[PDB]
Parts: structure tokens; sequence; C-alpha cells
């Protein structure tokens, strides 16, 4: 059930059990990571980790490695061994990638042209229970250089892609995760774009740092015709 | 032939009969209101003044309740007793629910995720002559607290689905109607988002206030390498 | 080899044959225009100026008209008695109008919202190399007046097809083509434009006028956690 959890999630790499159990005080739900966040010769020994250190499994995800890849193959038998249920897809790019996961339930990153241009496949997918956008991965596939302009706010294909995931997520009853704040430091712009990102109706802010969590938690609260559906903004917003 | 008609369409909640005679002399098209502008206690009598008190059903315009919904029912069900033929579905979803309403003409309401991802199919469907978005109903059910920023410019996803809509209107030569301007009293406001989608192409600002009537006329009329379409952004203009 | 090519292309009209070598000593790539650079009287005329007067067919495409056309059947028949392998398709609307073309190569011009709402089917068929956006032509045949708001910054719609462009031709491997600066003297704009483009990952920015290209080819080169994509980005910086 993790939709009944809060809003800040945060990635750990999985190599780093001796900060398993901070990343859990600290989050609502723990991404343990085996993709990007762990070095290629480091990928053994966090797969290890993941058997040897176990986190509640209702509040933890993993992040395996993309489909089709080596890496991938390593990763679900390391999890055999686990009681996690839950993975996240990076690139995530059909629902064929999705469904090979079965019968895991599945959080697809969309992070290249491919998975926004199929986003509402992948949704669709049975075993998908979320999306989330990378914007950096997705920048970095497209060929350019950066996902923000000067003042720290997104570009517009990077803004065109968070609404194609939130829409995506939303039409097929998964949950909508943002894309992570890389500037640790940057907690006004974080507090900027969790803020948008609840007041759209996204359900998660993934972080990367435990000191981002309280700036997510607290965005993620609220400080003319009135028709239905302005009465139920306010109704979330009590909520 | 709802394309000769003007820009500026009002919505008019059915069960206010005494209002009709002025809401036909302010607009240039009526949308007589089964849905959200009824109270569900309120819309049997609504379906009598439908019936009871006629407008010119060339300019006049039924939103009736969402597809599957007992009110959709009883609302065509009173419908057969006039001579209105041309309908308003709210919460859009799917060619399917277009379809049902045939041998009607059909202006989509998407506010959803779901009508916004099936938004070209909506569009090809053979009932039906326009588009409309509606972002109160859209955030609503993403699970947001707002459609607008600050300053009341339009959150990204809101601007996300109102370009889909106007690309898939056009792609299939529907109508496109730009959504409501929720805040009567916010003139200026009104008066750069009318400005805003006639100059990008749409055909219809939809109101919820007489008041906004005259606004939204004025703003649809106008205040280096030249190629022939920017010839006919100077045509445009011009008609 | 196209993509081996640098970033700046410039439009030739081909009822300008003088002007050719000029063209060519300026651009990275020339594109030879059979369509709205040429007035329908002329287009006889540069028809023969193809065939007469040609250029490197590895550095040059040849703007075709549009399919169904009487034009582009006498573009191609033209086409017949030259050396050159690609074409750009205006108001490209379908796979099948690219795949009438085969065996040519094909930059799919996608200027209309019916070729924005199939902009995945287009970038996905075999014969196509690239995808470019028109916005003026998008903005036209919407039934709008103007593809940018006051400040030069595009309007949303346009924004959208951008982005939808972008994204479709990175999901197939497709060059991704920006849409021309049409104010040739407004440099400021086109450096923020340009730059903007090379900074999402566009391979190509198009120009109408010789002066534009030096602007192009310094734009497209360059003046907190660090994951894996952020590395990209520099070494994408680097190249
Ligand atoms: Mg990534
Ligand atoms: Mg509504
Ligand atoms: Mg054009």
């Amino acid at each position: 059930n993790l939709r009944a959890a809060g809003p800040g999630w945060l990635f750990c790499p999985a190599d780093r059990p001796e900060r398993f159990a901070k990343a859990a005080a600290a989050a609502d739900v723990v991404i343990l990571d085996l993709e990007d966040g762990v070095a290629e010769a480091q990928k053994p020994a966090a797969r290890n980790a993941l058997r040897d250190t176990p986190l509640d499994p209702e509040r933890t995800v993993v992040r395996i490695n993309a489909g089709g890849t080596a890496d991938q193959a390593r990763d679900l038998e390391a999890l055999a061994g686990t009681a996690y249920t839950t993975v996240m897809l990076p690139k995530a790019e059909s629902a064929a990638q999705v469904i090979e996961l079965a019968p895991r339930d599945v959080i697809a990153l969309v992070e290249t042209a491919r998975g926004a241009v199929c986003a509402a496949e992948i949704a669709a997918a049975d075993p998908t229970v979320g999306m989330m956008w990378g914007a950096e991965d997705l920048i970095a596939t497209l060929g350019g250089s950066s996902s923000r302009r000067a003042d720290g706010a997104y570009r517009d294909v990077a803004r065109h892609v968070r609404s194609t995931i939130l829409l995506a997520a939303s039409a097929f009853g998964r949950l909508a995760l943002d894309a992570v704040h890389l500037d640790i430091l940057d907690v006004e712009g974080l507090q900027e774009e969790a803020r948008d990102a609840a007041a759209v109706g996204f359900d998660v802010t993934v972080c990367i740092h435990p000191s981002q969590i309280p700036v997510v938690r607290k965005a993620y609260r609220p400080s003319q015709m009135v028709d239905s559906p302005v009465l139920t903004h306010a109704e979330t917003m009590l909520r």
C-alpha cells in the first residue's frame, strides 16, 4: 500500500547497507537502488546487501537495471532471496518491458524519448502501479546538455514529459512520482518545485538526500464562480 | 452551424429558466447546463425547464451528464421532447462515449487525464463537432488543488491539456473551445487569456457570466522574412 | 550522412540558382526549396534550376511540395534528373505520406495539427531520417494569427509541438530540426532560441538567411548530486 505512505521517497544506493536504517527513518518510502546510484563494479556487492540488510518491504521499492541488460537479470536473481515485491524500472520504454517483470508490481521510470512517446501504453500495463519521470537521463538521451534554464526552471521538453507522466499515471489509476531535485542545497528551488507538483496532483516527490524529505512533506501540505471541482480542490487541500 | 456564431459562449444552469432569455441576448451561443451548474436535487426541475422554455436550437447547446450515469439517461429522455441537436459531454473519456450519443452532434469536454490521453480518438469520433477542455475538473480528478499559479497563469499540466485539445480538434476539423475563467471580476486576466486563445486558433472562449462576453468578443478581434503562412496570419486577422 | 554536418541549415529558394553557391558556402546543409519559398508561377523554373545547377548531394536536401499536390508530382519528376536522395516533406501528416516517397530519405516537416497528433507514426516510418516543425504554418492552419508572444517567446501550442517533434524524432533515432527564426535582424532572439534548442538535444536549427548561420553554429557550442546522466551532459558539452 504505497499510496498510504507520505510523499517523501528517498533513493539510497544499495551498496551502502550502513545507511539503510537512516534512510528508512528519514523517508516515507525508500528506493534501494541497484541502477545509476551504484557503480558497475559495486553492483554485485549491492545485490548482497539487498539480501543481507532488509528494510520493511511495505515501505521499500528496489530500482533494478534496465530491460535487456545483464544487470537486470542479476538483479532479479538477487531479488528472489528477498521479500520485496515492487521494483522501479529505469529507462522504461514499452509495455512489454513492464510485463516481463510480472508478477512484481512495477513503478516505470520514463526518462527517454521512446518512453515519453509510449507513456500511456506503459502506464496501462497490468503490473504498473506507478509512473515516474527522470529529467536528467531524458535530456542526456535526447542529446542535450541541461534539464533546466539559468533560473532553475525546467526546459520545455522536460515540462512536456512531466505533464505526460502525470496524465498517463492518472489515466490508469497509478501513482505519479515527480523527478528529483539534484541541487541538494537548493532548498528554495525544491520547495517551489514540490509545491508545484502537489498542486497539480503528483503523489510523490522523489529525493536523493534525506535533508530533502522535510521540505517535500511540508510542500505537500497547503498553506469568482465556484463549481463542483473547485469544492473538490478545497476538500483535497483539507486532506 | 455553430462555427458561424461568434466566440462568446455562455453557460446557463438549466434550472434557471427565468434567465434563459437574458443568456441568449448576451451570448453568441448558450450552453444550457444539466451537469455541474445544477444541484443534483434540482436536475429534474432543470429537465422540465429544458422542455418548457426553449431557446433557438441553432444557437444553443445542452451540457448533459457524464457517460454511464443515471443522470445522463434522464437527460437524453428529456432532450427527446426538445429540438436541441447538439450536446456537450462532460468528463469525455473515449470515442465510445461519444458514439453512444449518435445521432446527436457532440462537443466533447475533456477534463480528466484519461480524456487528455485519448483526445485524438475522441476528436476523431464521427459525432464530434467540437472539443473543449476543463481546467478545474482536470486538476480535481488528477488529485491536485489549483489550476493556476499565484499570478493567474495556468499550471503546466493545464497548458499541456489546453494545447492537446486545440491540436486534437484542429486535426479532425472540429471547433476548439477554451476553458472558462472562473474569476468573473478578473477582466484583465480574461482579456489576456482570450487574446492568447484567439492568437493560436481557438474558436470559442466559454464564459460563466454574461459580463465576460464583451471581453471575449473584443479579445477575438485584432488590435523579418514573410512566407506564405505569415500572409495567412494577416488574412486571419482581417477576418 | 547529414548527422555529420554542423547544425546550420539554410533554406534557399530553388528559383534563385545564382545564390546556390553562396548558400552552400554559408551553411552546413542547404535546403533547396520548391515549396513555400518559390511562387507558384516560378516553380517550373525552379525545377529546371534544380537540374541545371547542382550542389553537393551529401550536403543538400530538397524541400518538395505537400503530399497529394500536383506540384509534388512535378517535383519528383524533376528530382529524377538529379543526384539528390533526401527530400523534406512539408505539411507532413501521416506515415503513408512518407512511405510514398520511398526509396528516398525523408525529413518530415510537421506544421499542422494532424501532423502533430501523428508525429510518432511519421517519425517511425521507414524512410524518415529527420523531423522538423514549422511554427508559422502550424499557427496558420490552426486558424490563429501569431506563433509568438510580444516578447518573442513561442506561444504554448508552439512549445507543445516543438517538444512533440523533438521526442518523436529521438524516439526513433531521427534528426531533430528546430523551427526557423523569421525575424532575421533579431540576432538576440535567435541566439537564445538556438541555445535553448541545443540545450535539449535538437540537432539542427534551420535558417532562412545566411547571416543566421554563424549565430546558430556559435549557439550550439557550450560557453548538488551528480548521477550518470549528468556526466553524459558534461560529455555532450565537450563534444
Ligand atoms: Mg535516470
Ligand atoms: Mg467540469
Ligand atoms: Mg511551412
